[PDB]
């Protein structure tokens, strides 16, 4: 299974991830990216049909703020860092 989350401290709100994977990433009230699947908690398995879009967003994030793992983040974008 794959999980994903945005590090809100490092996101620079550059527009890339919503363009790459709009069914995974959008922008909060402040304009900062977040994962819509689970409100940035890193607890909903990414649907099969969205995995390729996830990969595009992951590689295309300039600050490496988008995280991907085989394990839930449960609210901590830095669980694996
Ligand atoms: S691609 Fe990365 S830095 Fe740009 S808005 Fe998305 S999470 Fe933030």
């Amino acid at each position: 299974p794959k999980y994903t989350i945005v590090d809100k401290e490092t996101c620079i709100a550059c527009g890339a991830c919503g363009a790459a994977a709009p069914d995974i990433y959008d922008y909060d009230e402040d304009g900062i990216a977040y994962v819509t699947l689970d409100d940035n908690q890193g607890i909903v398995e990414v649907p099969d049909i969205l995995i390729d879009d996830m990969m595009d967003a992951f590689e295309g994030c300039p600050t490496d703020s988008i995280k991907v793992a085989d394990e839930p983040f449960d609210g901590d974008p830095n669980k694996f860092e």
